[PDB]
C-alpha cells in the first residue's frame, strides 16, 4: 500500500563516498550528515547514503547487497559507464556479458555495492 | 554521469517474494521471469527483484545490505505501515524510533531487506 521513491545504500565514511556518487550519478547531495547524505534526481526518483556504523538495524556490512541499476539507451553506453567508472577508481568484479534480460554489468565501488549497468533486449 | 532511476533488491524464492511486493508497495510486476521479477512505479521510479541464485557476481545472502525507503506525510503513517506489514507477515526486528533524520521504522521481510519506512523532521 505504501510506495517508497526512495532507495538508500549503506556506505562506510561520509565524505569520500558521497563525492563518489557526486560524479558517479551526476548529483549533489540536497541534504547531508557528519553520519549521513541524501541527493534527490531529476527522474523523479530519491537516493540515501546512510553510513553502516549508525545504521538501525545495525550492520557492519559492505558489499552483501543492495543493487543500484543504472539504465541506458543501449550496450554501447554500458561499456562507456564501464570504463569511466573505471578511471574513476571502481573495484569493478564483473565481466559485463549478455544475459537473458540484456547486456548486464555490475560494478563494486570502495564500499562495494552492486552498481548494475544494463540495455535491455526488448 | 549515468542518473539511477532503477533499483533491484535481491530475493531467494521469486513466486512467495514477488506477490509480497505486490501487495507491500501496492504495485504489479509489468515485467516477470522463473527466476526474475520488474515492476515500474507511478512515483516515476523503477523497483526489480533478482534471484540470488541467478545474481552476477554470484552472491548467497539475504539481509546484507539493500534498504527500502518508504516516505510518508508523518509519524502516524509510519504506525499504519508497522501494523499492516505485520499483520501480512514480516519478520520486523527494529524499534520505530525518533531519529535525528525524523522517526524512522526499518523491517526485516522473509528474504530480509531493509524496509525503512520514516517521517522527516522538517
Amino acid at each position: 500500500m505504501t510506495h517508497p521513491d526512495f532507495t538508500i545504500l549503506y556506505v562506510d565514511n561520509p565524505p569520500a563516498s558521497t563525492q563518489f556518487y557526486k560524479a558517479l550519478l551526476g548529483v549533489d547531495p540536497v541534504e547531508s550528515s557528519p553520519t549521513f547524505s541524501l541527493f534527490v534526481l531529476a527522474n523523479g526518483m530519491k537516493l540515501g547514503l546512510w553510513s553502516r556504523h549508525t545504521v538501525e538495524p545495525k550492520a557492519s556490512v559492505t558489499g552483501g547487497g543492495g543493487e543500484l541499476a543504472f539504465r541506458v539507451e543501449n550496450d554501447a553506453q554500458v561499456d562507456e559507464t564501464f570504463a569511466g567508472w573505471k578511471a574513476s577508481g571502481v573495484a569493478m568484479l564483473q565481466q559485463p556479458a549478455k544475459m537473458e534480460f540484456g547486456y548486464t554489468f555490475t560494478a563494486a565501488d570502495p564500499d562495494s555495492h552492486r552498481l548494475r549497468v544494463y540495455a535491455f533486449a526488448g
